[PDB]
């Protein structure tokens, strides 16, 4: 599309979008246009408001668009077009992407005993409540574990909450420890969000014992 | 009072205040308490809402307090008290101060001719639409002009808009130019807001001719 300001809105939280170039108070010649999961192509919202959209998004006195609680279906394009007292036309363009942070990831069914030279199920990492899905990754003593390599194998699984649409991730790690290695390695798991500039969450490490 | 987070809210703009430690969605055991120009001591606001206060401030689904258009009377203390699913009590304390930026200051009735050795009316600086009042200051070639020093005299005036309560400032500068000075000095005027970390606004300079 066109050049836009990217907005990352957290699910459940309010969102205010500024209509640039609008008078600070009524009277106002402005209109918002949005194309989201809630619309069939473009929907026009006006200061006068009215109808079902009043429960989703309303134009504020200063012309900004206000959404009291952002949802998954509010992802999309939000545009404002305004005329000021001097007659200049000003346009605002926002690309809104929504997200939710999962709870802290947890390692379940961890092994306490690993045999070197044979495949071993190390553990299962679980992360619940993310949007977008994001990914789970494993770490050995700080170094990321690369799947399908040095005897490392990972299986992954994704479920969706039937009501909220938030994602639960599950990742099982299997390793074949090399003969003559660290007898007490430290394994950990991290959740990486799908969105840029978002922090990664890490589990408490597990430290099984290995048989050389 | 108690330790608080300072909030500077612009008049006419929405304000969202987070209720820390609250569940992200209803059901919620929280309450807001506010003491502002609108209240007689403390007023309690609840998620259920209702009554005239619904037109001024409402608790959002995530527990935050939302004011669609802040006014002068909204200055004051805003507190939230919340219990989470684990039973921990969390308190939020906000000291809200409101403001409005005036229009660009202007010099009117500026003189084109100053006689050195006698008092001369240099000009009158005008700033309209500020809250809080703020102050007007004069500058000679970048250097601030200190009133009642070196033949400098300033007279000041403050008016209030009868409906909006915003302030209009007026400042008249008189100087006695020293014999043997800059034949074309540059005078300017600046508005300094009453609130900290807010930028100063400066007028276009005036450059009269001075009389040796
Ligand atoms: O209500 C009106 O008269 C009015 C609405 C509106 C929306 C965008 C532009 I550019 C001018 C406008 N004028
Ligand atoms: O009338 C409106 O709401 C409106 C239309 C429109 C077209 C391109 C861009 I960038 C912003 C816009 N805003
Ligand atoms: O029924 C109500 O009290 C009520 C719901 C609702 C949804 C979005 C907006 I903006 C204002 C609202 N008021
Ligand atoms: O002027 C008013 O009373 C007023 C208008 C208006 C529009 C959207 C929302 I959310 C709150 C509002 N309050
Ligand atoms: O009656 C209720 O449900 C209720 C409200 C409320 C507000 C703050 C705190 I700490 C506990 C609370 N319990
Ligand atoms: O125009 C309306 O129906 C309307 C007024 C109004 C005042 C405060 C809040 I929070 C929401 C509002 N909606
Ligand atoms: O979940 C609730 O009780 C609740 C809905 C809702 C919609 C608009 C506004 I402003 C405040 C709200 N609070
Ligand atoms: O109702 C109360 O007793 C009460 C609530 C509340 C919220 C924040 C702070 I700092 C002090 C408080 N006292
Ligand atoms: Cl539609
Ligand atoms: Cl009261």
């Amino acid at each position: 599309g066109a050049m836009a300001q990217n907005i990352t809105a957290r699910i459940g939280e309010p969102l205010v979008l500024k209509c640039k170039g609008a008078p600070k108070k009524p009277p106002q010649r402005l209109e918002w246009k949005l194309n989201t999961g809630r619309t069939e192509a473009w929907k026009v919202l006006s200061p006068q408001g009215g109808g079902p959209w009043d429960s989703v998004a309303r134009v504020l006195p200063n012309g900004s668009l206000f959404l009291p609680a952002v949802g998954i279906q509010d992802e999309g394009i939000f545009r404002c077009q305004a005329m000021n007292r001097n007659g200049k036309e000003t346009k605002s363009n926002y690309r809104v992407r929504v997200y939710q942070i999962p709870g802290k990831p947890e390692i379940v069914d961890s092994a306490s005993e690993l045999t070197a030279g044979v495949p071993n199920k190390v553990g299962t990492c679980v992360s619940e409540g993310s949007y977008p899905a994001g990914t789970l990754s494993w770490h050995l003593d700080g170094k990321p574990l690369v799947p399908n390599e040095k005897g490392v194998s990972v299986k992954e699984q994704t479920r969706r909450h039937p009501e909220t649409g938030l994602f639960t991730l599950q990742s099982e790690l299997m390793v074949t420890p090399a003969r003559g290695g660290d007898p007490r390695p430290t394994f950990s798991c991290s959740f990486s969000p799908g969105l840029p500039r978002h922090r990664a969450l890490r589990t408490a490490p597990i430290q099984p014992r290995v048989w050389e």
